[PDB]
């Protein structure tokens, strides 16, 4: 532990000036990234659009910018094109999913599963176990190997990326290690994708369009293998439809903000023309360096390793602060944005809420340093 | 007569961008004006600038504003109103909460994703008694609901297949006699009839004739039906402390298009509801005297209904659908084709739909009367 400078990379500011211009300090890509001028604009367009020639003839004229989305989608976590479909989020993904689930429903998740997965998971009668984990959180691959054989499920379930910490989950060797007990595996990679290698080998995917990929807000996508989709059961319509048509596209039946699907096809074009390596590469050092930074404060400790290659970074107030009162602070008085997780975001894992730190690539050791600056002056 | 000049039709027309062609599809999707597409935009600016959620805290008061134009025109409190990703996902929110014995009642002419939602809830269905353009028969109805009642009625005011306007008042107060609820499917009537009924729940599409955003439903529910509801997410039996109608309306969507609906329902409620549905009836008779005189097609709607749904039935066996492409690919003219599974218990051969706002002229309809006549 002797600091290293940070690499200067020009995509840092690339990335800062294709966004609109931060009225403070933006910390918070983690929960609600930045849209992109073009990504706003080509939203505006749809909705013009829509009032120019009719709101289905310009969904249907936008089905190359939609399928150049699921596309970009399907590159990255290694599925085809057609295997993605949309989504107003990731709890409207994992609910299609689990809602859908046919046979025994049971699954084996992280001890720090997401809060609203765990309800989505108990609302549609899955049984959950916990697999093993090392004192951070990191699922043990070779243990839950040897569990899922001895005593198996129907699915494993793996966020590759926790709301609430920033360790990077070794998705790909337990994708390996449930297939070699002939268990499926589904990916919660909202703050994986664009961030993490989500190319594992898994079963089923999905991911929020406002995270890391700077999307608007009402998307997410779920990508489901052949194999699994046809195997799946929808909830609406009712098994004996009339009406025919795939798992997938019953799955993608709804009301959605159209304008904003091709919004979300931009921002994931726009990290595609990027490079996804040289991003993620990034944001690993944002990590790193946001750690760096943050190891001596009074009052707070860093939970990350200093090398996750991660960019969230979540502090625990040595001093019983309360994260929400010094997120609320630290707006109203110095623009800075961040995030308080409470327990309910992991509660089999979290025994005391933490203050998160999630930027994307364009922070700056400087713009770190008033962060630590600002946290020691709290009241 | 119909050669009324009125400005509201005139001011509407402006205040929105300019039609390529000719839209009488504002029952499926209609225009949003220049003020919903500039709030929508500068909200999702405001989320790069502040952050998403600082936004959408600051957002508040024009959400609130929205609930409360809503609450205005159902007579119900702005608290009772919830945010939806449109009108099936009302539905659906408010069946998989039903509690206690799951049966109910609606017209033949029920909207077949209702049905859908229906069954996929568990829910038995009994048909509403009805007249011959399947309009409800309120004095039936109450007899009917008193010797075999039911848990809810489930009332569409007026269906995206057909410009009937329901007795939508007069049913309610039999249901309400009945010790029945009843739930409205209001996606075509907001905006439209009026829909201050005294109604138990009614949900909204924001897209159709409140000309808002796509991606936006309202669902309000009356506090009393409300607490007794038990949402299926998260489960009963969690100890998350939130109300029924908190529960109801978790979950990423796009705050930017719930503020451009607050905008739209605030240029219905400025522009005077009475007066834009007084010249909505307008647009329906003219369209259906236009419409009287076409070889190849008859008027489904008495002329007199309050409403500017008009449907045609091809009299020599032509497929709407293709109609629909040929109008549009042909002579820019935007129309939809309502299949069978639209409304699979009432209709016997489908129909095609002009929904046109109140901006359009007599010249438009007969313009669309002309391009049905040389249609291949
Ligand atoms: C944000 C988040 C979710 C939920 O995403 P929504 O789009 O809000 O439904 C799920 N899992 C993780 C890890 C998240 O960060
Ligand atoms: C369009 C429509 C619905 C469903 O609206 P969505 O917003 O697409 O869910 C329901 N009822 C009627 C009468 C409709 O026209």
């Amino acid at each position: 532990l002797v600091p290293r400078g940070s690499h200067m990379m020009m995509l840092a500011q690339q990335w800062r000036d294709a966004r609109p211009k931060v009225a403070g300090l933006h910390l918070d890509s983690g929960a609600c990234s930045r849209q992109s001028f073009a990504v706003i604009d080509a939203t505006t367009a749809h909705a013009r659009h829509e009032a120019e020639v009719g709101g289905y003839v310009a969904a249907e004229a936008a089905t190359p910018a939609l399928d150049a989305g699921r596309a970009a989608v399907a590159s990255l976590i290694g599925f085809a094109a057609s295997d993605v479909v949309y989504t107003s989020g990731s709890n409207h993904a994992i609910d299609l999913l689990l809602s859908s689930w046919p046979g025994k429903r049971t699954l084996a998740c992280l001890p720090g599963e997401y809060g609203p997965n765990l309800s989505a998971m108990a609302a549609n009668g899955f049984q959950v176990r916990a697999l093993p984990v090392d004192d951070d959180g990191r699922v043990l691959v070779d243990e839950a190997s040897h569990e899922l054989s001895a005593h198996p499920v129907a699915l494993v379930h793996l966020t590759a990326l926790a709301s609430h910490r920033g360790i990077a989950q070794p998705a790909a060797e337990l994708v390996e290690a449930c297939h070699n007990a002939g268990i499926p595996v589904v990916i919660d990679a909202a703050q994986a994708l664009g961030h993490l290698d989500c190319n594992v080998g898994a079963d089923a995917v999905y991911s929020s369009s406002r995270k890391w990929l700077a999307g608007p807000r009402g998307v997410g996508v779920l990508a489901v293998r052949p194999e699994l989709a046809e195997r799946l059961q929808p909830r609406i319509p009712p098994s004996d439809w009339p009406i025919p048509m795939s798992v997938l596209e019953k799955l993608e039946l709804g009301e959605h903000n159209a304008a904003a699907r091709v919004g979300f096809s931009v921002a994931v074009g726009e990290h595609l023309a990027a490079g996804p390596t040289a991003v993620r590469e990034r944001l690993a050092e944002v990590g790193r360096l946001s750690r760096q930074v943050l190891a001596e404060v009074d009052g707070w400790r860093v939970v990350e390793p200093v090398d996750q290659p991660t960019a969230i970074t979540t502090l625990e107030s040595t001093d019983g602060a309360d994260p929400a009162s010094v997120r609320s602070w630290l707006i109203a008085e110095r623009g800075i944005v961040t995030t308080a997780c409470e327990l309910a975001r992991a509660p089999f894992e979290m025994r005391t809420p933490v203050l998160r730190i999630s930027p994307h690539v364009d922070v700056t050791v400087d713009e770190l340093e008033q962060f630590a600056a600002a946290l020691r002056e709290a009241p």
